[PDB]
């Protein structure tokens, strides 16, 4: 059971159904096949990853090209969703889930601010991600600092 | 039903995952045209109501905490690919509330915490918008977990 929690942690017994549905709009390809190999957070000088946007949404890439700084939203598909208190250092220092950027969340939405190296059709070659190879894409937006000074 | 120059997808498939509404955001704006395009730090005070189930997860958030607030734009059509928010633009190239997954964010500082309620300025959503996540904003958060090999990996 990946169900066990660390000392100091707290899991919710909540078992309701979802209120809305998320569509996976692409797939993110990265160097990392194991969670323990992933960066905690991406770095802008990091390895090139490839965001493959699915064919339905290709026209929505209009305006994104080489160099565009993006806020990339992805679904952390391996994460449990029930933790309320977490101890990211496994030392009994428990923090509310909303006070940390842990991938374990009620809605496991991850973001990275990441600049497109190169675009080739549906593929965005991009630096600055931190997710497992094959992580689902859920949204792309222009980063605030570049889009709105 | 769209403007000349826009493009919609005629895609109709089931969702791949489910989103849980963890709260509700209470704001001054009852109509879409009343909402600011983006939130401002000196805008009207709003109330983020976190539902009972997730109250314990607010531990560590208090007056003065800088948050990244994620909400579900529940009134948005999800099919637009080119939009005229002026030449039409790709949906992914703008911060429009009309998106395949209509997730909005605002970066805003908690003015006051009271139990499951956060009183906060800098939002832009319709009164009654569902909350989907809260994170400490990057500008004021330092990751707690220890470094991993990926943290040291620089690209060629
Ligand atoms: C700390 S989270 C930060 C996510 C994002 N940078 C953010 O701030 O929202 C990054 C971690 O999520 C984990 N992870 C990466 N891909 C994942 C996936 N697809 N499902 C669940 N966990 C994942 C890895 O342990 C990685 O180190
Ligand atoms: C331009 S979007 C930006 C959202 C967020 N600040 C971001 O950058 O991700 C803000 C607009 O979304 C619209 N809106 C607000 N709440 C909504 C809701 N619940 N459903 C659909 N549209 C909404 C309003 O027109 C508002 O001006």
């Amino acid at each position: 059971a990946t169900d066990d929690i660390r000392a100091g942690e707290l899991a919710s017994d909540w078992s309701g159904s979802p209120d809305a549905g998320v569509v996976f709009i692409g797939r993110i390809h990265t160097p990392w096949n194991r969670l323990k190999e992933c960066p905690r957070h991406g770095r802008a000088d990091g390895p090139v990853c490839r965001i493959e946007v699915f064919e339905t949404w290709l026209p929505a890439l209009a305006g994104i090209d080489d160099g565009t700084l993006l806020e990339v939203f992805y679904w952390l598909h391996r994460s449990r969703r029930d933790l309320l208190l977490q101890c990211p250092r496994n030392d009994g220092d428990a923090r509310g889930t909303f006070s940390i950027r842990s991938p374990l969340r009620p809605n496991p939405i991850g973001t990275s601010i990441a600049r497109v190296d190169r675009r080739d059709g549906a593929n965005l070659f991009i630096r600055g991600l931190d997710c497992l190879d094959g992580t689902p894409l859920v949204d792309l937006k222009p980063d605030r600092a570049e889009f709105m000074p």
